[PDB]
């Protein structure tokens, strides 16, 4: 069958980057504000062809009236965060989680960390160690997705595995499979 899925979360937390990795192969060489874009996929489960329709998002204030006419319909929805910033993490639940509910009662949310592999990355850990922060972490992650009521929560890094993207995907469809 077809399945639509929206992606929604904070400017720069790489939802374009994870779509782009997903759909195209490729990981974007240079950062763009995204309005709208759609993507074409197909994934195969148990001897099954689906269709994905995936819709790219803006993170921005500015275009809140403007994000809500990809919505309708919508069997997913991937929330987003970065994993390098835990302010990104508070959106899920102060803003992203309110309008999904607003526009998409009744679709399965999953809660997605990205750029895992900032965790480790050194630079990161001394920037937000000055200021008495860490990355986010698993835990904190799961908690979150727990909190909102999301399907589950899942973590990745369209810079390093591009398996780790697949993965995401992977679990979308099987949640929209059985509705
Ligand atoms: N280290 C790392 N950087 C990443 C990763 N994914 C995206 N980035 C970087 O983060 C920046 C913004 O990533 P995007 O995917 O464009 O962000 P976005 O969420 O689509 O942003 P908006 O369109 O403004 O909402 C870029 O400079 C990417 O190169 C990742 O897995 N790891
Ligand atoms: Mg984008």
């Amino acid at each position: 069958v077809k399945c639509k899925i929206v992606v929604v979360g904070d400017s720069q937390c790489g939802k374009t980057a994870l779509l782009h990795v997903f759909a195209k192969d490729c990981f974007p060489e240079n950062y763009v504000p995204t309005v709208f874009e759609n993507y074409t996929a197909s994934f195969e489960i148990d001897t099954q062809r689906i269709e994905l329709s995936l819709w790219d998002t803006s993170g921005s204030p500015y275009y809140d009236n403007v994000r809500p006419l990809s919505y309708p319909d919508s069997d997913a929805v991937l929330i987003c965060f970065d994993i390098s910033r835990p302010e990104t993490l508070d959106s899920v639940l102060k803003k992203w989680k309110g309008e999904i509910q607003e526009f998409c009662p009744n679709t399965k949310m999953l809660l997605v960390g990205c750029k895992s592999d900032l965790r480790t990355d050194v630079s990161t850990l001394v920037e937000l160690s000055n200021h008495r922060q860490t990355p986010v972490s698993y835990d904190q992650g799961a908690n979150m997705a727990k909190q909102i009521g999301a399907a589950t929560y899942i973590e990745c890094s369209a810079l390093q595995s591009e398996n780790s993207v697949r993965d995401i995907f992977h679990v979308a469809t099987l949640a929209c499979v059985n509705k």
